[PDB]
């Protein structure tokens, strides 16, 4: 696996829904591998090419992955998150980001998943899941 360069149209782009079931083990193992490799805490299938609602995270709060990520509750108003991303080597962004988020999923076994997180884990949650709706910081 390779993380794309900054300038790859993929990071734009909208990843496509997983269907039910299908086997990604060896893409959740891929992407894991890629994140760690480049000292990061998260990362999105488009960063790598692989337009798939797949995203995997070391986090204080989870490490793992969530297949076909939603966010179904959060906190209301914003707080400062200071982000990189592996995508953008070198660049900082004071992101508004909630505080507090429930994130409802698959995991790679295709068990139902659920993640309350805050702080620094609830921010990566929805950078990672803004990738997958080719949105960057
Ligand atoms: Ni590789
Ligand atoms: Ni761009
Ligand atoms: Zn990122």
């Amino acid at each position: 696996m390779k993380i794309l360069k900054d300038d790859a149209p993929e990071l734009h782009a909208i990843a496509a829904e997983v269907p039910h079931g299908e086997d990604v083990k060896d893409l959740v193992l891929d992407m894991t591998a890629a994140m760690t490799a480049a000292g990061g805490i998260g990362l999105a299938g488009n960063q790598v090419g692989v337009l798939k609602r797949i995203i995997v995270l070391r986090c204080p709060t989870f490490k793992g992955c969530v297949i076909n990520p939603i966010i179904t509750r959060h906190t209301d108003g914003h707080v400062y998150s200071p982000e990189g991303c592996l995508s953008y080597p070198g660049k900082t962004v004071a992101k508004k980001r909630r505080n507090k988020v429930v994130v409802e999923g698959y995991d790679m076994d295709w068990q139902p998943i659920t993640i309350a997180a805050k702080g620094l884990t609830a921010f990566c949650l929805q950078h990672e899941i803004d990738h997958l709706n080719g949105v960057t910081i």
